[PDB]
């Protein structure tokens, strides 16, 4: 594989300082402080090395989850203000081609922002998934049993955000047709 270069190439300036420190966590796995193990020598992985890695991994997990929250909530706010704008536009034109034009460009920008956030969620989820399996393969100590459900854990906004994205798709189809 070539994730180290893949993640670096797929960096958006909007999320630039909030991506996984994949190279940083990979370097931490090589920094073992236990007894020297012979192989036809490299130091062994300890409880202290494990505690250091988990703390560094959790700090990276919070950094990603914080950026995922701020952007999704801003998108949910952007959907809410645009939904009202479409509602009074469809309402007034029931009781102008330019009005649909401005709304079509505004709603499509949110769809692109949803995809760019989905790309960030994708590249980061793969990042943690790959580094956790790398830890289990290099050290021998398994981190996957509790970290698989920690990454699959759904935040508070996720249920309301997914419904907003569903409405956004319906709002865009309504302005494009009329
Ligand atoms: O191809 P790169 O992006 O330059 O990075 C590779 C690649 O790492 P990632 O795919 O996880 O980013 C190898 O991983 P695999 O091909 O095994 O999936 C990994 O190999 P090992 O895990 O077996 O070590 C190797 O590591 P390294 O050379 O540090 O031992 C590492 O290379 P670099 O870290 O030197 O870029």
């Amino acid at each position: 594989m070539k994730f180290g270069q893949q993640l670096r190439s797929s960096i958006i300036r909007e999320y630039q300082w909030h991506y996984i420190d994949y190279d940083g966590l990979k370097a931490d796995l090589k920094r073992a402080s236990g007894p020297l193990v012979a192989s036809s020598p490299r130091r062994e992985w300890t409880e202290d090395d494990e505690s250091r890695f988990v703390s560094k991994l959790e700090a990276e997990l919070d950094k990603v989850h914080a950026k995922q929250q701020v952007k999704a909530m801003e998108i949910s706010r952007r959907i809410a203000v645009s939904e009202r704008e479409v509602q009074d536009v469809v309402g007034r034109l029931q009781d102008s081609e330019e009005e649909f034009m401005l709304l079509e460009e505004d709603l499509s920008d949110i769809i692109a922002d949803v995809h760019d956030l989905a790309k960030f969620v994708q590249v980061n989820y793969t990042g943690f998934y790959k580094i956790i399996k790398k830890h289990d393969k290099m050290t021998g100590w398994r981190l996957k049993p509790v970290f698989d459900t920690r990454l699959k854990a759904k935040p508070f906004y996720k249920e309301n955000y997914d419904a907003s994205v569903v409405r956004l798709s319906k709002l865009y189809d309504l302005v494009r047709t009329r």
